[PDB]
DNA sequence: GCCG
DNA sequence: CAGTAC
DNA sequence: CGGCAGTACTG
């Protein structure tokens, strides 16, 4: 419940306007200062009270302060007017920033360029062709339709596989930005060489309409990311994420993949506090590092049976997929 | 941008 | 590898 | 000063 909308609203385009140009470490201050606002209980109204608040510094309470007494903020007036067409560029799936910054180096400006001269990608021309329904939130009922059909073509050919849907939908959201769904099999070994097998039964139903990244030819894939549509009238193509997992790996698996991101990096980031490791596959202890931050020895694989199991083992107490947007 |  | 994405 | 998460594809 924001109680700062004058402050994070500005602050917002501000944050969008660094992302977009490439200044990624600026930008991700900006978006932990924006989220630490709209949790704030009340109204910030002293440059004290800002710097009080974890994720505030002196140049951010300065900007603060700004907007409560000009009602403006001086450097949105000054933002490249580049930025609106590198956030059109980069809203293509498969462009980034550096993309997007050439693409405008060369003179486009607008999609339609880019439809007729730029130089695309597989995975940009895809994007490109579904512009606007990737932009698009999906009510969760239809992310539930997606997840079943999915859940039916891998049940199958084994009943024994287990799929969850993850990401927004898991952490109770109204709409999705897309579904995401893990699979793997109480049995440790069934789970290999079963994305071959689904992908085709979902292509043979035509519910498949277009791959964006699956390296299918080496048998150890771990992701499909593509694009479905749910049949008849009234549909839209929907972005979809399935992977597949070892059953040993399912805790950390499903931690990861219902997020939030920022969530995953908050906890990723204290592990690492802890001389321990956290990632989509494992957590592990008595990792070595260097003195960057950068891993020099593996450490121990924990056992991690459960979500709560990594809580535990991290010294917090437990949280439930909803409370864990930021 | 923030923070150790 | 750099770029992009989850 | 310098890290800011830790991974998986693409070409
Ligand atoms: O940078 C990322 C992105 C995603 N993830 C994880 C968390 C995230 O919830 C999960 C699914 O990725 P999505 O892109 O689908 N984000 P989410 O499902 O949370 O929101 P949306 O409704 O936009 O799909 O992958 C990360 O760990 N790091
Ligand atoms: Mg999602
Ligand atoms: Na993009």
């Amino acid at each position: 419940t924001n109680h700062n909308l004058h402050i994070t609203e500005k602050l917002e385009v501000l944050a969008k306007a660094y992302s977009v140009q490439g200044d990624k470490w600026r930008a991700l201050g900006y978006a932990k200062a924006i989220n630490a606002l709209k949790s704030f209980h009340k109204p910030v109204t002293s440059y004290q009270e800002a710097c009080s608040i974890p994720g505030i510094g002196k140049r951010m309470a300065e900007k603060i302060i700004e907007i409560l007494e000009s009602g403006h903020l001086r450097k949105l007036d000054h933002i490249s007017e580049s930025v609106p067409v590198l956030e059109l560029f980069s809203n293509i799936w498969g462009a980034g920033t550096k993309t997007a910054q050439m693409w405008y180096q060369q003179g486009f400006r607008s999609l339609e360029d880019i439809r007729s001269q730029a130089s695309l990608t597989t995975q940009q021309a895809i994007g490109l062709k579904h512009y606007s329904d990737f932009l698009e939130r999906m009510p969760r009922e239809e992310a539930t339709e997606i997840e079943q059909t999915v859940q039916k073509a891998a049940q199958a050919f084994n009943s024994g596989l287990l799929c969850v849907a993850c990401g927004s939908y898991r952490r109770g959201k109204a709409t999705c930005g897309d579904v995401d769904v893990l699979i793997t099999h109480p049995d440790g070994r069934s789970h290999r060489g079963i994305f071959s097998r689904l992908l085709d039964s979902l292509r043979q139903e035509g519910f498949l309409t277009d791959d964006l990244v699956s390296q299918e030819e080496n048998g150890q894939q771990q992701k499909y990311l593509g694009v479905c549509r749910l049949p008849g009238p009234g549909r839209r193509h929907r972005r979809l994420d399935i992977i597949v997992v070892p059953y040993s790996e399912f805790a950390c698996a499903l931690l990861y993949f219902t997020g939030s991101a920022h969530f995953n990096r908050s906890m990723r980031a204290l592990a690492k506090t802890k001389g321990m490791s956290l990632s989509e596959h494992a957590l592990s202890t008595a990792v070595v590092r260097n003195t960057h931050g950068c891993k020099v020895g593996p450490g121990r694989v924990l056992p991690t049976p459960t979500e709560k199991d990594v809580f535990r083992l991290l010294g917090l107490p437990y949280r439930e997929p909803a409370e864990r947007d930021w």
